[PDB]
C-alpha cells in the first residue's frame, strides 16, 4: 500500500487529524446519556456531560462532515472507563465529560459507548479511510482526597471490574504520596499529584504490567494512532518503555502532551521528543501562531526562527503535531476578530511540516476562553464557511503533494507583515506566501522559488484574496501584489526519480519489529534496506513500492543507526538518522545511588554495558537524575528503560557540561527483571 494508505499506523504527516471533545461533538445515540445532575442536553452548563457519543462521530463520518472537509484522521477522548461521581468545586458540579479521569482502563466509557460501539466507530472510520487516535491518560487516574476517602471515587482503579485499589489505604502503593506539585521542577511535576488527581506509581510492578496490558487491548481494537496525556509529568524512562511495549507489539503514531508557554524553548521538550519513542504536540509552534497571528506580540521573523529552530532540535520535527488551539487554551478565534486571523494560520497550519490538528469547532469559528468555555457543543455542521473551504484545499494536499508532508522549510520572502516559505521534497514543490497585514497590501518583487517555469493559479483559488504566480527560467518570480491579508498557495509534482525517504516508523524498536519507510522513488522492485552500514534485502523486506517499505529490523546490537535505501537499479537514497534498535524487550528499572556528592551546576549521570545506557559514552549518559522527591541529596535517582532479563554493568557519572567525573573501582553490576519494575539501589564509589 501507498505511504498515503489510511492503514499506515506509523505516519500521520499526510494527515489532518481533527480533534473531538466526544461529548461536545454529536449526540447520536441518547440512551447512553447520563442522567441527573450529570447532564445537561442543552450543554449549556459546560461542566456537565452533553451527549456527544460515538455513534455521532460514526453519524458525523457517514454524512460527509469529515470527509467533505478533508479530514482524514480524529482524534478522540480518552475512551475507557470514568468515575460516575459528580465533583462539587466550590458550590460548582463537574463530571467526566472529558474522560481524563479514568477509573478503568480495560473498559469503556458508557456515555461515549460500549465496546461494540468502539468497534463500530474503528469500522466507520477506517472504511471512510480515516485514522482513528485515542487520548490516553496513564499519568492517573482520578481526583481523590487522601484524608477523606468518600471523596468522588477516592481515585480508585480497576483492572475489568476488579478492584485493584483506591487512593486511602494505598498499602501496595499503586499511587505516589508526595504531595501536589507546583510544576517548580520538573520532577517536582512528576512524582507529586497535578492538582488532586490520584497520581499512579509507575515503578509499582502493578501498575506497569496493568497499564502495558490497557494499551494491547486498545491495540488489538484497532486503533491508528495514540495522544499521551501529561507526559511531562511521567517518568521519562517508563515512558521510554511503555512505546517500546507499544511499537515491539503493535507500532501506532505516539505524541504527548508537553505544555510550552509563550516564548518557551526547552531542551528537555527537545530530548523527550528525541529519545522517548513518542513525538510531541508541537506548542512551540502554537504559541508562535498566537503570537504573530492572533495576538499581535511577534512578526513574522519570529514565525521564520520558530521553523527554523524546531527544524534544527526536533530530530524528527515532521512527526510533531500542529495546532493553533485546543481544549485547554482560549479558541484562537475571537468574537470581535477578523476571521482572516484564523483562517490565515489554519492555512499556515496545514501547509507547515509536521503533523496539523483541528480542535472541532475551529471551521465554524466557534469563540470561548479558557476551560470549560473552549468546550461548547458544535453548534453547526455547514460545509459553507470560509475556514470549512480553506481546510477542504488545503488538507488534500499532504496527500498530493509530499513536499508538504515531508519537505523541508525555507523562508523565500519576509518581512515583519509577510513570510513566504517553500516546501520541497523530491521532484515536488509548495510555495506559501502569507500577508498578516489586514490593512496593508505588500509589493514582492525578488521573490525566487524552485518553482518550473510557468503560471500558476492559487490552490485556494483566491478565497483569500491570493493570486497568480508568473515564474521565470531559474525560478524567479515576476512582481506581484500580495493583498492586505492575503495568503496564496502554489505548487508542483511530478515523479520523482531517485529513492527519497521522507519519514520512517517507528523510530525505536527491538530486532524482528516491522517498521515503515515512507517516501518516493523507491521503484517497484524489491531494493536494498540500510541500517548503519548493515544491508538488509529480500525476504525481510516484507513489501516494496515506490512510496512505502515494509522491513524487518535486523539482529544489530542495540544502538542509533541512520536508515538509508537503495532501489533495485542499487541508487541509494539521503539519510533519516536517529533510529534507535533497542536491546531487546524493556522493562523500567529505578537506580538509585547514594552519597554522589557535586558542587552546583554538577549533576550525577548514569552509564552502562547497554546502548539503553550508552554504552559506557558520557555524550550518552542518562541524566541528570533527580536527587528532590524519592530521595534527598546527596542520593540521586532516576528510571531508566532496560533490556529485559539483561546482566548489565553500569557506573555512575558526575557531569558538568561534557566534563565528567567517574566512579572509582569496579562496575556496578546487577541482572534487569524479565517483566514488572525493579529497583537498584547501590553506593557511589569513590
Ligand atoms: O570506555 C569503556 C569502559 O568504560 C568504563 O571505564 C571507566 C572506568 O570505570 C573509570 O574508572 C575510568 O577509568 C580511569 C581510571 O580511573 C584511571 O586510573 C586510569 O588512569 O584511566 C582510566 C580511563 O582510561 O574511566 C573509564 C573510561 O575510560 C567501564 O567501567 C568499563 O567497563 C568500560 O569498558
Ligand atoms: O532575491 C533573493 C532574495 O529573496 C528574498 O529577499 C527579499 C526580502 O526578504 C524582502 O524583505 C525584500 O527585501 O526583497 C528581497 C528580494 O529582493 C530572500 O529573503 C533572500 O534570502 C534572497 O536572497
Ligand atoms: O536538585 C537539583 C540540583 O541538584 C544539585 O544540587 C545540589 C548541589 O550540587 C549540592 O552542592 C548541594 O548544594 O545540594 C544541591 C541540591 O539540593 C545540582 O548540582 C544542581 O545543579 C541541581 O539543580
Ligand atoms: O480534573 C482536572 C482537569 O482534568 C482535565 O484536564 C486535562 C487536560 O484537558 C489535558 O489536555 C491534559 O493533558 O491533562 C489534564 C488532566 O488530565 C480536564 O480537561 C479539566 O477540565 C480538569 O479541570
Ligand atoms: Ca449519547
Ligand atoms: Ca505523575
Ligand atoms: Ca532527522
Amino acid at each position: 500500500a501507498p505511504d498515503t494508505s489510511s492503514s499506515n499506523k506509523q505516519n500521520f504527516s499526510t494527515d489532518v487529524i481533527y480533534q473531538i471533545f466526544t461529548d461536545r461533538f454529536s449526540d447520536g445515540n441518547p440512551a447512553n446519556n447520563p442522567t441527573g445532575a450529570a447532564f445537561d442536553g442543552t450543554c449549556t452548563n459546560l461542566r456537565l456531560y452533553c451527549g456527544g457519543d460515538w455513534q455521532g462521530i460514526i453519524n458525523k463520518i457517514n454524512d460527509g462532515y469529515l470527509t467533505g472537509m478533508g479530514v482524514t484522521a480524529i482524534w478522540i477522548s480518552q475512551p475507557v472507563e470514568n468515575i460516575y461521581s459528580i465533583i462539587n468545586y466550590s458550590g460548582v458540579n463537574n463530571t467526566a465529560y472529558h474522560g481524563y479521569w479514568a477509573r478503568d482502563f480495560k473498559k469503556t466509557n458508557p456515555a461515549y459507548g460500549t465496546i461494540a460501539d468502539f468497534q463500530n466507530l474503528i469500522a466507520a472510520a477506517h472504511a471512510k479511510n480515516i485514522k482513528v487516535i485515542i487520548d490516553f491518560a496513564p499519568n492517573h487516574t482520578s481526583p481523590a482526597s487522601s484524608d477523606q476517602p468518600s471523596f468522588a471515587e477516592n481515585g480508585r482503579l480497576y483492572d475489568n471490574g476488579t478492584l485493584l485499589g483506591g487512593y486511602t489505604n494505598d498499602t501496595q502503593n499503586l499511587f505516589h504520596h508526595n504531595g501536589g506539585t507546583d510544576f517548580s521542577t520538573t520532577e517536582n511535576g512528576i512524582y507529586k499529584n497535578l492538582y488532586d488527581l490520584a497520581d499512579l506509581n509507575h515503578n509499582n510492578s502493578t501498575v506497569d504490567v496493568y497499564l502495558k496490558d490497557a494499551i494491547k487491548m486498545w491495540l488489538d481494537l484497532g486503533i491508528d494512532g495514540i495522544r499521551m496525556d501529561v507526559v511531562k509529568h511521567m517518568p521519562f524512562g517508563w515512558q521510554k518503555s511503555f512505546m517500546a511495549a507499544v511499537n515491539n507489539y503493535k507500532p501506532v503514531f505516539t505524541f504527548g502532551e508537553w505544555f510550552l508557554g509563550v516564548n518557551e524553548v526547552s531542551p528537555e521538550n527537545h530530548k523527550f521528543a528525541n529519545e522517548s519513542g513518542m513525538s510531541l504536540l508541537d506548542f512551540r509552534f502554537a504559541q508562535k501562531v498566537r503570537q504573530v497571528f492572533r495576538d499581535n506580540t511577534d512578526n513574522m521573523y519570529g514565525l521564520k526562527a520558530m521553523l527554523e529552530g524546531s527544524a534544527a532540535d526536533y530530530a524528527q520535527v515532521d512527526d510533531q503535531v500542529t495546532f493553533i488551539d485546543n481544549h485547554d487554551m482560549e479558541r484562537f478565534h475571537a468574537s470581535n476578530a477578523n476571521r482572516r486571523k484564523l483562517e490565515q494560520a489554519l492555512a499556515f497550519t496545514l501547509t507547515s511540516r509536521g503533523v496539523p490538528a483541528i480542535y472541532y469547532g475551529t471551521e465554524q469559528y466557534m469563540s470561548g476562553g479558557t476551560d470549560p468555555d473552549n468546550r461548547a457543543r458544535i453548534p453547526s455542521f455547514s460545509t459553507s464557511t470560509t475556514a470549512y473551504q480553506v481546510i477542504q484545499k488545503l488538507a488534500p494536499l499532504r496527500k498530493s503533494n509530499p513536499a508538504i508532508a515531508y519537505g523541508s522549510t525555507q523562508e523565500r520572502w519576509i518581512n515583519n507583515d509577510v513570510l513566504i516559505y517553500e516546501r520541497k521534497f523530491g521532484s515536488n514543490v509548495a510555495v506559501v506566501a502569507v500577508n498578516r497585514n489586514l490593512n496593508a497590501p505588500a509589493s514582492i518583487s525578488g521573490l525566487v522559488t524552485s518553482l518550473p517555469q510557468g503560471s500558476y493559479n492559487d490552490v485556494l483559488g483566491g478565497l483569500l484574496n491570493g493570486n497568480t504566480l508568473s515564474v521565470g527560467s531559474g525560478g524567479a518570480a515576476s512582481n506581484f501584489t500580495l493583498a492586505a491579508g492575503g495568503t496564496a498557495v502554489w505548487q508542483y509534482t511530478a515523479a520523482t526519480a531517485t529513492p527519497t525517504i521522507g519519514h520512517v516508523g517507528p523510530m525505536m524498536a527491538k530486532p524482528g519489529v516491522t517498521i515503515t519507510i515512507d517516501g518516493r522513488g523507491f521503484g517497484s522492485s524489491k531494493g536494498t534496506v540500510y541500517f548503519g552500514t548493515t544491508a538488509v534485502s529480500g525476504a525481510d523486506i516484507t513489501s516494496w513500492e515506490d512510496t512505502q517499505i515494509k522491513v524487518k529490523i535486523p539482529a544489530v546490537a542495540g544502538g542509533n543507526y541512520n536508515i538509508k535505501v537503495a532501489n533495485a537499479a542499487g541508487t541509494a537514497s539521503n539519510v533519516y538518522d536517529n533510529f534507535e534498535v533497542l536491546s531487546g524487550d524493556q522493562v523500567s528499572v529505578r537506580f538509585v545511588v547514594n552519597n554522589a556528592t557535586t558542587a552546583l551546576g554538577q549533576n550525577v549521570y548514569l552509564t552502562g554495558s547497554v546502548s539503553e545506557l550508552g554504552n559506557w559514552d558520557p555524550a550518552k549518559a542518562i541524566g541528570p537524575m533527580y536527587n528532590q522527591v524519592v530521595y534527598q541529596y546527596p542520593n540521586w535517582y532516576y528510571d531508566v528503560s532496560v533490556p529485559a532479563g539483561k546482566t548489565i554493568e553500569f557506573k555512575f557519572l558526575k557531569k558538568q557540561g561534557s566534563t565528567a567525573t567517574w566512579e572509582g573501582g569496579s562496575n556496578h553490576t546487577f541482572t534487569a527483571p524479565s517483566s514488572g519494575t525493579g529497583t537498584i539501589n547501590v553506593n557511589w564509589q569513590p
